């Protein structure tokens, strides 16, 4: 065969949890200190109406930073705007849900660096 390539586990397959986190988590960068994190809802198909509650949380912290702090915000939407960030710096974003008076695991992480302050990089 080959000398090994792309052979590393990302997330434990066959998630056996009583909950189901979001998917297709994308991290869009609006400005040096702005990042629009948009994702999709899996637990809820095209059409579905349930009488249960649910809250989506968003956390992010300096990627590859010794003294980093994990943030957390509450949003009843599938998109959150990360304001007050560091320019020319990227972080890790993730989405989750809290239903049944309990919180579930976070979904795939999304990388997205911010534009260099004092003028957005141009071509």
């Amino acid at each position: 065969g080959s000398s090994g390539s792309s052979g590393f586990p990302t997330s434990v397959p066959d998630l056996s949890t009583p909950m189901l986190p979001p998917v297709g988590v994308q991290a869009v960068a609006l400005t040096h200190d702005a990042v629009r994190v948009s994702w999709a809802d899996n637990s809820v198909p095209k059409n579905q109406k349930t009488s249960e509650v649910r809250l989506y949380t968003v956390r992010w912290r300096t990627s590859f930073s010794a003294s980093a702090k994990y943030k957390s915000e509450d949003t009843t939407s599938l998109s959150y705007t990360a304001t007050g960030l560091k320019p020319n710096t990227m972080y890790e974003f993730s989405v989750m849900v809290t239903k049944n008076r309990r919180s579930s695991t976070w979904s795939m992480t999304a990388h997205a660096t911010t534009y260099e302050a004092s003028g957005p990089s141009s071509g």
